[PDB]
């Protein structure tokens, strides 16, 4: 059996993440001195700011129980500030995580899920946590993030297609127009959390010269419509902790629209 987690609303949020026990910061470095606000804001525009967040959780259900109703409290209260952040994130494309996360009106402790979540998420380093909290309290509601947003780093090389034209010893321009899966989770931990593996299409040029340079210039889409949000889909660690969090509370799958599409232009040799 799994236990229910309230949703973010002003009457069950704690005051404060944590319950004021503990934040969300960068980890102390013995011998570096005080702490001071660059190093803490360029955590936070990090994967590892996410990663900090999830292992707090697990310690805080480890150390005091899962069923225990502070630590429901906290799990509640502590998404509530990352569904916050990535709201701030989608409305005010261009800001920090920094400024999102901790200069947002409403204040984070009056998150209220009900009336404020969206069904559009940033993509940014928020959204793996953003993504649990659909799970816990969308009722299978269909998300979705810009394929523009998820930080998509190709490799032509790896594209069979296009390796092939660049093995192959042939000169010169060449159209491309293939699908591939590509794995997001192997280069990038948030996107891999919550879409892993994925599905895309690409077409355009590829350029090679006698001495084996080349240049793949194209435009990338999904190849499927929607993706599942589910503990067998999560890659990564970040996506590990995504599914151990899953198991012990209830939710309801659902899939994430990646509509839009990219331009890229990669080089690389034979």
């Amino acid at each position: 059996e799994t236990l229910t987690v309230h949703a973010p609303s002003p009457s069950t949020n704690l005051p404060s993440y944590g319950n004021g026990a503990f934040s969300l910061s960068a980890p102390h470095v013995p011998g570096a001195g005080p702490l001071l606000v660059q190093v803490v804001y360029s955590f936070f525009q990090s994967p590892n700011m996410c990663l900090q967040a999830l292992t707090q959780l697990e310690d805080y259900i480890k150390k005091h129980g899962a069923s225990n109703p502070l630590t429901l409290q906290i799990i509640s209260t502590n998404i509530g500030y990352f569904c916050n952040a990535d709201r701030n994130l989608v409305l005010h494309p261009g800001i920090s995580v920094y400024d999102a996360y901790h200069f947002a009106k409403p204040a984070p402790s009056q998150y209220d899920y009900r009336s404020m979540n969206m069904k559009q998420m940033s993509g940014n380093v928020t959204t793996p946590i953003v993504a649990l909290a659909h799970y816990l309290w969308g009722n299978g509601a269909e998300r979705s993030v810009n394929i523009a947003n998820i930080g998509l780093k190709i490799s032509p090389m790896k594209i069979n297609q296009i390796k092939d034209i660049i093995k192959s010893g042939v000169v010169g321009t060449f159209a491309v127009s293939t699908k591939f899966t590509h794995a997001t989770g192997d280069y990038n931990v948030i996107t891999g959390a919550y879409l892993g593996n994925i599905t895309l299409k690409t077409e355009g040029t590829l350029t090679i010269s006698a001495n084996g340079s080349w240049t793949y210039n194209g435009v990338v889409r999904s190849y499927d419509d929607k993706y599942d949000f589910n503990a067998s889909t999560h890659r990564g660690i970040i996506g590990e902790s995504l599914t151990r969090l899953g198991a012990m509370f209830s939710g309801k799958e659902y899939q994430i629209l990646l509509p839009g599409e990219i331009h890229i232009k990669e080089s690389g040799k034979r």
